[PDB]
């Protein structure tokens, strides 16, 4: 408990593509690289020489494959997989030293699903049953890690951003990966973590919206998301404030919307004049709820592949959502993620590695007072 040298560093990922963990499958053991996503719920890898992949899970070559004799067609907003399910024996090298049998789906088609030039070549979905494709009798991965072993039903991230890296605790929590104190808000239903935010402050000003605005309807927290995801009416209630905040200098209204880029000379962004945002979510206690605050450090993403402009240039990575809030990498990366399933809440704490500057630094503060948290939920 509260120590875990072995597991500390073990993520890895570039700007704009994840972060991922190593893992093996199979008999002898297949290394292969996994994105860790806390908003899906299937073990699903590569399977076949698609031209993206660095590797890809050959099961002729696996003494302990067990075939369960079903495909899965997995259709995504954009892109799909298509895979066969099966079991086989898994393991986490720079993880708990057990090795377990899981269900994998073996990828054997796909579309606008890998990232060409990535480095990982399957996802890990760490959600509940509830959302596992084809159906909740599929059990996780961490269900079955849980049910097969003695490691403690919790696992916690922190995601470090612009190479990316960072720490996934299987099992615990390491008390250096974070600075202050924790606090946590309870998971509202177990199929996506889904949580419940009761006010949202541009700049410490409030937005002043029906708090069941902001989780419509739903949020969740979601690592294999890059984005902070607002529902519509929210994302343009909080874009106005920051627009306004933002005021002493003008942008293309693209940037906004996330359609174009915007660039300074480099070494000179002007961080000072974007504002923190801050969500309060609904705490342990019946009226009292914490605040997460995240810089725009966060939501100002650097990129790179920019091969016609010589800069330093960022997306606006605050985006309209159809699907609720997603508290993506952009709220993550501020913090130390603790997914304590046992308890059923989440876990926030300022990030030991956070990226911030001399006058503002990420944020996690409590207890407020706020009343009528219940209605804020959807239904
Ligand atoms: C299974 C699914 C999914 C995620 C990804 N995720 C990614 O490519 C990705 C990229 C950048 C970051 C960051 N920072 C996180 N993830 C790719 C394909 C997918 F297919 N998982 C989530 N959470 O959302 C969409 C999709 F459901
Ligand atoms: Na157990
Ligand atoms: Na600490």
């Amino acid at each position: 408990r509260g120590s875990f040298v072995e597991m500390v560093d073990n993520l890895r990922g570039k700007s704009g593509q994840g972060y991922y963990v190593e893992m093996t499958v199979g008999s002898p053991p297949q290394t292969l690289n996994i994105l860790v996503d806390t908003g899906s719920s299937n073990f699903a890898v590569g399977a076949a020489p698609h031209p993206f992949l660095h590797r890809y899970y050959q099961r002729q070559l696996s003494s302990t494959y067990r075939d369960l004799r079903k495909g899965v067609y997995v259709p995504y907003t954009q892109g799909k997989w298509e895979g066969e399910l099966g079991t086989d024996l898994v393991s986490i090298p720079h993880g708990p030293n057990v090795t377990v049998r899981a269900n994998i789906a073996a990828i054997t088609e796909s579309d606008k699903f890998f990232i060409n030039g990535s480095n990982w070549e399957g996802i890990l979905g760490l959600a509940y049953a509830e959302i596992a494709r084809p159906d909740d009798s599929l059990e996780p991965f961490f269900d079955s890690l849980v049910k097969q072993t003695h490691v403690p039903n919790l696992f916690s991230l922190q995601l470090c951003g612009a190479s990316v890296g960072g720490s996934m605790i299987i099992g615990g929590i390491d008390h250096s990966l974070y600075t202050g104190s924790l606090w946590y808000t309870p998971i509202r239903r177990e199929w996506y973590y889904e949580v419940i935010i009761v006010r949202v402050e541009i700049n410490g000003q409030d937005l002043k919206m029906d708090c069941k605005e902001y989780n419509y309807d739903k949020s969740i927290v979601d690592s294999g998301t890059t984005n902070l995801r607002l529902p519509k009416k929210v994302f343009e209630a909080a874009v106005a404030s920051i627009k306004a905040a933002s005021s002493t200098e003008k942008f293309p209204d693209g940037f906004w919307l996330g359609e174009q880029l915007v660039c300074w000379q480099a070494g000179t962004t002007p961080w000072n004049i974007f504002p923190v945002i801050s969500l309060y979510l609904m705490g342990e206690v019946t009226n009292q709820s914490f605040r997460i605050t995240i810089l725009p450090q966060q939501y100002l993403r650097p990129v790179e592949d920019v091969a016609t402009s010589q800069d330093d240039c960022y997306k606006f990575a605050i985006s309209q959502s159809s699907t609720g809030t997603v508290m993506g990498a952009v709220i993550m990366e501020g913090f130390y993620v603790v997914f304590d399933r046992a308890r059923k809440r989440i876990g926030f704490a300022v990030s030991a590695c956070h990226v911030h500057d001399e006058f503002r630094t990420a944020a996690v503060e409590g207890p407020f007072v706020t009343l009528d948290m219940e209605d804020c939920g959807y239904n």
